[PDB]
């Protein structure tokens, strides 16, 4: 028993991290097969970031302007292209530690592990959710750019995030591994802001199910609700709409605990209206929304990799 | 910027995890050089667990009663000894993935990473503190026994914890890698209980310094305190005493932020008196006590491995 914010073991991804330097700019790259993926802003100075023309900045660069260090080994760049906001450096050596992997674009509410790196070296691993406003609440200092987010399914690494930017509120923005930004952000140093965030309703319900599995049930009640009546209340508290697809996704947790999804919704409705009344759930005074239904089943049933 | 509960990258430890079976009992072992370390209760049935004599249970076993699996490879056991509550299985082949490592015993308040494993396969990694009552608030199902806790300094893995047991409150107990229990716990299914836990005061102070470094000072005040007046107040909230050694350990964070340790203590005193009044500190509605002063500097300055 017990419930922790739990990252995927980072070993398969640690074997893929490299350092990329272009002029005075150093950041992290992801080395898979014979390609290194990094943020295209590696080709910018701080001055260039104000109004960069990436096409123009890139065409002035040759293969040998890009220094890739795997750890102690210099990789030779033999080619480069831009895909959206990521630079692809073709290198002379395929990564022997290349795991089974795909590139996936995740939806808001989905969680992943971040391996925070500096100079191609990992400093640590933590769990993040893609917020409904397409930001993540990460821990990233300057030099963390090119750090990646991922899930592991059996032996297959699903890379979903590459780190590009910190917004003024101290939250973080980046791309999928095809270089498409999550959220309405651009890789220029211009005024940009996180939108008003909302609570990931399906995740709060998953976490209430986690609480029940772990022996906390004070918040359960004898009431039920329609999906529609639930959403009419939850919307007022800046909670994301709960869909029938969310309800279906919560099926396994509902079956395991014997609490119907709409009954857990009735519990959450009451919690939003009344607060906790000085009580806590799984050691939190707040309703936690950064655990998916899958995160709860995976942790509460011990699935391995 | 940002501050997250961050685990060490788990790769070096993932390479050391194996499955150990003795009869009907399967758990996790740590394979370093040509020895596999596991909880000595691998040689027990559930029936044996009330009052086992491990010397007597062990002498009745041959090398070939121990099945050690490193993924798909059967390791041959060519010897065994017991050191306190750990079994050391000598095997025919040294682990080629053996990292630079040592065995360390940590103090209460010190943090480490846990790689939760089942059947010798890692399921995930999270950050834990050795509680003042010598338990950890982990996430462990049956089969997690032999999962290890560790710190990384550069390339050197310091193994500090092996998982043995869940107590009735759903908290966890185990040993150092020399098989000496943290706390008064014994590897028998006898009635045992976590003692009254306390808050790790020096860690809460480190985390308030983390909040300041990350741009939040709403909780500061104009006041100071004597160490002794601080301890007289904090004790009433079930906080561990703050020692002069704790004050010294906080020196670097105090110098970085320009906030005197005793001034931060005055802030904590007020936070205990007032609560948050619907605010948060680094995204928490509670005072976090599972970051050491070292954890804060490491994360806020971007140390790599
Ligand atoms: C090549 S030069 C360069 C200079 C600054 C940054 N920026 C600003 C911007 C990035 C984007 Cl994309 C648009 S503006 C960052 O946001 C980078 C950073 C990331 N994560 C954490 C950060 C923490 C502190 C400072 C910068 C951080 C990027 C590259
Ligand atoms: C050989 S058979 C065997 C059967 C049960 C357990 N126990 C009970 C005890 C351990 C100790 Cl040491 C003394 S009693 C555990 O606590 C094992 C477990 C661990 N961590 C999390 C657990 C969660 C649920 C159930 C058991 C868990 C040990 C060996």
């Amino acid at each position: 028993s017990g419930f922790r914010k739990m990252a995927f073991p980072s070993g398969k991804v640690e074997g893929c991290m490299v350092q990329v330097t272009c002029g005075t700019t150093t950041l992290n790259g992801l080395w898979l097969d014979d390609v290194v993926y990094c943020p295209r802003h590696v080709i910018c100075t701080s001055e260039d970031m104000l109004n960069p023309n990436y096409e123009d900045l890139l065409i002035r660069k040759s293969n040998h302007n890009f220094l890739v260090q795997a750890g102690n080994v210099q990789l030779r760049v033999i080619g480069h292209s831009m895909q959206n906001c990521v630079l692809k450096l073709k290198v002379d050596t395929a990564n022997p530690k290349t795991p089974k992997y795909k590139f996936v674009r995740i939806q808001p509410g989905q969680t992943f592990s971040v391996l925070a790196c500096y100079n191609g070296s990992p400093s640590g691993v933590y769990q993040c959710a893609m917020r409904p406003n397409f930001t993540i609440k990460g821990s990233f200092l300057n030099g963390s750019c090119g750090s990646v987010g991922f899930n592991i399914d059996y032996d297959c690494v699903s890379f979903c995030y590459m780190h590009h930017m910190e917004l003024p509120t101290g939250v973080h923005a980046g791309t999928d591994l095809e270089g498409n930004f999550y959220g309405p952000f651009v890789d220029r140093q211009t005024a940009q802001a996180a939108g008003t965030d909302t609570t990931i309703t399906v995740n709060v319900l998953a976490w209430l199910y986690a609480a029940v599995i772990n022996g906390d049930r004070w918040f359960l009640n004898r009431f039920t609700t329609t999906l529609n009546d639930f959403n009419l209340v939850a919307m007022k508290y800046n909670y994301e709409p709960l869909t029938q697809d969310h309800v279906d996704i919560l099926g396994p947790l509902s079956a395991q605990t014997g609490i119907a999804v709409l009954d857990m919704c009735a519990s959450l409705k009451e919690l939003l209206q009344n607060g906790m009344n000085g009580r806590t759930i799984l050691g939190s005074a707040l309703l936690e929304d950064e655990f998916t239904p899958f995160d709860v089943v995976r942790q509460c049933s011990g699935v391995t990799f």
